[PDB]
């Protein structure tokens, strides 16, 4: 459990927050990640606050979350590493921008696939009771698995539920309906300018159907999902029972 035990391959991502790195373990050649931060500027609460925060990471073991592996601490050079599964895909807003430019829509497969093992994502955490449903937050491994990241646990709220809009489960599934609707359409549900605007625009209810390439069964999930009322949305339950959701769209080893 020391730095030393991995090697670094590149450079992800740099922050902001600090620095993500693909690495690999020694012991046996295993390709990983791990989140770099320093910590060297903050006081003694925002350190416990943290600490406290990487107790949560290592809680969670379940096939649709991006897996905790370590933690490792250089009092040197006051950095702190997370160290985490690669997910080879990237992100989903990622492929989303990548859909916008080629324009390219992605097939209605993929989205059963996000669908379906998100919506066991949401399942898990609300047994546990979170982390924050948009595409930053998506990753995608190696195996067609879909995992859900750790963001959440100036610009515009695209996702906000009608309900916080204000003062929930069910609004969480009106995040994830949100989600699946820009991987479809590869433009959020409602848009605007400025965020009374989009308020304005949420609180009406309407939005284009997502393309005419997508059936009439995936249009009409996301569509509840998006249900101004809460007690409308579909729960967690009733979207697994769709007849459009089968094994082959689940997570593999
Ligand atoms: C800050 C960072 O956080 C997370 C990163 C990952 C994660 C991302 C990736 C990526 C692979 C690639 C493709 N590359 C081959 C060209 C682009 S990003 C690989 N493994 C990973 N474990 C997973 C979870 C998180 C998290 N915060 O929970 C992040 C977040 C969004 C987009 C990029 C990054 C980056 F780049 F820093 F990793």
């Amino acid at each position: 459990s020391r730095a030393e035990d991995y090697e670094v391959l590149y450079t992800i991502g740099t922050g902001s927050y600090g620095r993500c790195q693909k690495i690999r373990r020694k012991s046996d050649g295993k390709i990983l990640v791990w989140k770099e931060l320093d910590y060297g500027s903050m006081t003694e609460a925002e350190k416990q606050m943290l600490v406290s925060e990487v107790n949560l990471l290592r809680e969670l073991k379940h096939p649709n979350i991006v897996r905790y592996y370590d933690r490792i601490i250089d009092r040197t050079n006051t950095t702190l590493y997370i160290v985490m599964e690669y997910c080879e895909g990237g992100d989903l807003a990622s492929v989303i921008t990548k859909g916008t430019k080629e324009r390219q829509y992605l097939d209605e497969e993929f989205v059963l696939r996000v669908m379906t093992q998100l919506t066991l994502a949401l399942k898990e955490c609300h047994r546990r009771s979170h982390r924050d449903l948009k595409p930053a937050n998506v990753f995608l491994d190696g195996k067609q698995n879909v995992k859900l990241g750790d963001f959440g646990l100036v610009g515009t709220p695209y996702y906000m539920s009608p309900e916080q809009m204000n003062r929930n489960e069910k609004s969480d599934i009106w995040s994830l309906g949100c989600l699946l609707y820009e991987l479809c359409a590869l433009m959020p549900p409602f848009t605007a300018f400025s965020q009374k605007e989009l308020a304005g625009k949420i609180r009406e209810g309407k939005f284009r159907r997502i393309p005419y390439r997508y059936s009439d069964e995936l249009n009409e999930i996301i569509t509840r999902m998006l249900n101004l009322k809460d007690y409308h949305r579909p729960s967690v339950e009733e979207i697994l029972e769709n007849p459009l959701i089968l094994e082959h769209h689940h997570h593999h080893h």
